[PDB]
DNA sequence: TCGTGTAAGCAGTCCGCG
DNA sequence: GCGGACTGTTTAC
């Protein structure tokens, strides 16, 4: 095999890796690293080396990395530039592994891990580690095992070994129902004493020493726990040593109010699942405990016990331990699923970077470009600093609030990283500048021609066409890798729709799922199998067909992302390739892109149905239009359609035979207008939405801006068995809103779109009626809570503070003086609750730590002072006008003449 | 919430508006 | 009672 790199680290003039060598071992080495770096030289000197606009630079090669770094402070003392890459690791890697990586996960330790920590007065914080620790699971994944490190005795009790047949017992036999695919793979031990327990952790981690560590909060509870608790019984050397190279660095993370530290191990690579969830995953959750992760992803019971945390150990240590080895598969279980580490691994290999290094985007791209950039001899300038400027974004279209039946979308295929290519957006492609005219005059095609010889963007800014910049061409390689994910990741869910409609007629026999590649469309061999299948085959096939499209979807959305993060770089200051030129020259064609390709959608239609100044694009938003297909429906009339799929055949039919040859001779016409390198503005069309055939919805309808919902039956080529609803910005997609209460607003949205006005109304009316007998969790409302302390003014509210702030000091108040009573965290979500006059909390609401119940002191008197009309007020009512007014209809029944009788 | 960008919605506080 | 100015927050792209 080719060799490749695990870890990596610059210890003073030394490189530590740890790697796999040509015969699939892992090894470590320390480098004597020599870096060089670049100066401009004069044109009579005779070089290889160019900087990226084509001036000569002399290669100086420094006898180590302290004398390259001691070098660049005297070249800002001296006011020249220093180029080069000036991460000597990241150069290192480039010399070393100057070629594609080609990886072997199997040979790569990812470790998961877990502590527990008996704790009485609090939360055990992990910087003063006073607490032992009295368990600890360790998942390997090369040896395919659960290690298990299970304390017997300490000062908060002695216990007995954990058992693991009633480990594998049904809960409903009085054991943990710890999963059984595991039970073998558990390996326990036992420890008389919390030293015995830790020197073995320590010995077993020399022998099998993470190169990726994972698990929950691990980066800012359970490593610097177990750093700081072992560095407080043995010492610190004792400690180092879960570093491979006995390195360790307390490193201070900062935010704009307050900061934490966390410790950082040479050579090894942490990717805090917490961390990458919330990069990755696309979701923005009210609570980010593992319970409640886990419920989401993987539908599995929340974790049972009684008496808090602090006494489970000597109450229950049978459980204790068991709860403590499933909450390491269930973050197993949940990458089995999402591939986060998987995607983690991809990315790091392709840039030659630090695998923790995924989390910056930044780092990735200034590693991609210094690569391919040292494959021709080139040299990448010196980071300067810049000063934050705002700078102008994205065109959003303001729309006419109401209902609207029928509607087409379209969208630019990857927006911004097509935007950079057409035009030829690069550092070391600017040519220079030319006279702008207003944008109108641009969207409308009467501003001159901005240049006959370069490719331009309407901000004022011109570029080379001879060649393509380094950032197009880094980019262009990143957005179709996405392309081919993106591709399985719609053909598995075109295969799941096939598979629901089978399921509307399963046949009775016994049999097994088709062994299938849910990546590409099933053939019509496999369509016909399909008919024959029972549910139970059919269904093991769904729950497959949407564990491959949720892997297509990871691998395509962040690869997605970060071509739209290189996008966003070019307006970071610590970008090296920072330049508001660049990145306003990306936002400006956008604006132009989508105003001018209005004008032209609007034109065409006009011209198919013989009007004048009608507007058929009501919406837009970045790089999307919303067409109204109204007066295409009514052109053949609705009695000349069979059903609602026929309709939605013909308006699909029309979207790419009509519509979308119309938009690419408009966007071709701009390509040339603005002289541009190359034709990349593909809107394809997106959604195709309505009401059902001879039902009384409304389709869709829009609020405002950013705010909307369509009731959609194809989907980018998706034919759906059911209809789905596209909704946007309205209150069943945001976090905030109480769990309940996005299920019932949601559902009054499907009524409205799918069945109509009176449809809705009988809902209404019944959750009106009966919402006081929701759980309390389940309607209340979440927020993030930050800057609690500026607010807090001896325990009581201070000036402006937020409602969800007063909460929080309510809270606290109620709480005082209970030193296991859960404290909420500084910068983390609660839930909040309004509270009815004249409560014993002294204030209007109240708000504790989210994902949980509230303690029992207080509980019962939240219960029962718990505001339900204004909550009901605030969280339903209010959002449900605003849908309603908007759409032209009424929740309630007005009156009328027929209520005479 | 250490970690690419801007646009824009909404809830709430404070307070004007004769 | 509703809006503007402002803070805090949370999405849509
Ligand atoms: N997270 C983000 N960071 C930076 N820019 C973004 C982000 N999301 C969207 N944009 C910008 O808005 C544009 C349109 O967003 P959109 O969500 O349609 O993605 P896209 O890049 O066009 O990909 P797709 O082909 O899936 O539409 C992007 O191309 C860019
Ligand atoms: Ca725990
Ligand atoms: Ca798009
Ligand atoms: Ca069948
Ligand atoms: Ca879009
Ligand atoms: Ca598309």
């Amino acid at each position: 095999m080719k060799e490749f790199y695990l870890t990596v680290e610059q210890i003073g003039d030394s490189i530590f890796e740890r790697y796999i060598d040509s015969n699939g071992r892992e090894r470590t080495r320390e480098v004597e690293y020599k870096p060089s770096l670049f100066a401009h030289c004069p044109e009579s000197q005779a070089t290889k080396y160019f900087d990226i606009y084509g001036k000569p630079c002399t290669r100086k090669l420094f006898a180590n990395m302290r004398d390259a770094s001691q070098w660049i402070k005297r070249m800002e003392d001296i006011g020249l530039e220093a180029l080069g890459m000036d991460d000597f690791k990241l150069a290192y890697l480039s010399d070393t592994y100057n070629y594609e990586i080609k990886y072997d996960h199997t040979k790569i330790r990812v470790a998961n891990f877990d502590i527990e920590v008996t704790s009485p007065d609090g939360f055990p914080e992990p910087s003063q580690a006073k607490h032992p620790i009295d368990a600890i699971t360790h998942y390997d994944s090369i040896d395919d095992r659960f290690y298990v490190f299970d304390l017997l005795n300490s000062p908060y009790g002695n216990v007995e070994e954990w058992s693991i047949e009633i480990a594998a017992k049904l809960q409903e036999q009085g054991g943990d129902e710890v999963p059984s695919e595991i039970i073998d793979k558990i390996i326990y031990m036992p420890f008389d004493n919390e030293k015995e327990l830790l020197m073995e952790y320590l010995n077993f981690w020399q022998q099998k020493t993470p190169v990726i560590l994972t698990g929950w909060n691990v980066e800012s509870f359970a490593i610097p726990y177990v750093y700081n608790r072992i560095k407080n019984i043995f010492g610190e050397s004792t400690a180092k040593r879960l570093s491979p190279h006995r390195k360790t660095r307390v490193k201070v993370i900062e935010n704009m109010y307050g900061s934490r530290e966390i410790i950082t191990l040479f050579g090894i690579s942490v990717l805090d699942y917490i961390d990458l969830y919330k990069k990755f995953s696309f979701t923005n959750q009210p609570s980010y405990s593992l319970d409640y992760i886990s419920e989401f992803e993987l539908n599995v019971g929340k974790l049972k016990y009684d008496g808090p945390i602090s006494k489970l150990r000597e109450s229950n240590h049978q459980r204790y331990i068991s709860y403590n080895i499933i909450a390491v598969y269930r973050v197993l279980q949940i990458d089995a699923k999402r591939q986060f580490i998987n995607l983690s691994l991809d990315m790091g290999y392709y840039a030659k970077i630090q695998i923790q290094s995924v989390f910056s985007p930044i780092k990735t791209w200034d590693a991609i470009i210094f690569n391919s950039l040292k494959e021709q001899n080139k040299v990448i300038p010196q980071g300067r600093s810049h000063p934050v400027q705002p700078y102008p974004g994205a065109f959003v279209k303001e729309p006419i609030p109401n209902r609207y039946k029928y509607v087409m979308s379209f969208d630019l295929t990857s927006a911004y990283p097509s935007i950079i290519r057409q035009v030829n957006i690069s550092p070391e492609t600017i040519a220079g500048t030319f006279k702008v005219a207003p944008l109108h005059d641009y969207i409308n095609a009467v501003a001159e021609r901005p240049s006959d010889v370069y490719s331009c963007s309407p901000n004022g800014m011109m570029y080379y066409k001879d060649r393509d910049g380094v950032v197009p061409t880094e980019i262009t390689k990143v957005f179709n890798q996405r392309k081919e994910h993106k591709g399985y990741m719609l053909a598995a869910q075109r295969n799941g729709e096939i598979i629901k409609e089978a399921l509307h007629n399963p046949n009775l026999s016994v049999d097994e799922p088709l062994d299938v590649d849910y990546r590409f469309d099933f053939s019509d061999e496999i369509k016909e199998k399909i008919k024959k299948l029972s549910a139970k085959s059919l269904n093991e096939m769904l729950f497959r067909a949407q564990r491959t499209e949720v892997a297509g979807m990871t691998a395509q959305i962040n690869r997605k992302a970060l071509i739209n993060g290189l996008a966003g770089a070019l307006g970071n200051v610590w970008f090296r390739y920072y330049d508001l030129r660049n990145a306003t020259a990306i936002t400006t064609f956008g604006q132009m892109a989508l105003q001018w390709i209005e004008r032209k959608v609007n034109e065409y239609l006009n011209e198919v149905c013989g009007t004048e100044g009608e507007a058929f694009v009501l919406y837009g938003d970045t790089d999307s239009i919303y067409v109204s297909a109204d007066k295409i429906i009514d052109k053949v009339g609705e009695s000349k359609f069979r059903d609602t799929n026929h309709w939605v055949d013909f308006l699909d039919k029309f979207a790419r035979e009509r519509m979308e040859p119309a938009i690419d001779r408009g966007f071709r016409e701009m390509c040339e207008y603005m002289n541009n390198k190359q034709h990349l503005m593909f809107m394809d069309r997106e959604a195709i939405a309505g009401p059902p055939l001879g039902s009384k919805g409304i389709g869709g309808f829009w609020t405002g801006k950013k705010r909307y919902a369509l009731n959609v039956w194809d989907m980018e080529g998706t034919r759906y068995a059911e209809p789905k609803l596209k909704i946007m910005g309205l209150e069943t997609q945001k976090s905030s809103t109480p769990k309940a209460v996005q299920k019932a607003l949601k559902e009054c949205i499907r009524r409205m779109l799918q069945e109509g006005e009176e449809s809705l109304q009988e809902y209404f009316k019944e959750f009106e009626k009966e919402f006081r007998q929701l759980n309390y969790i389940s309607i209340a409302s979440v927020s993030s809570a930050n800057n609690i302390a500026k607010y807090d003014v001896g325990g009581f509210p201070g000036p402006k503070c937020p409602f969800h702030i007063r909460g929080i000091l309510t809270y606290n108040r109620a709480i005082k003086g209970n030193i296991d009573a859960p404290q909420v965290v500084e910068g983390e979500k609660v839930y909040v609750l309004p509270l009815r006059e004249g409560n014993p909390f002294g204030d209007k609401c109240i708000a504790w730590p989210s994902g949980t119940e509230i303690t029992d002191l207080i509980k019962d008197d939240v219960l029962h002072w718990m505001d339900y009309t204004v909550l009901l007020e605030k969280t339903f009512i209010k959002p449900l006008e605003g849908f309603t007014s908007a759409a032209k209809l009424d929740y309630e029944k007005k009156a009328s003449l027929f209520d005479m009788f």
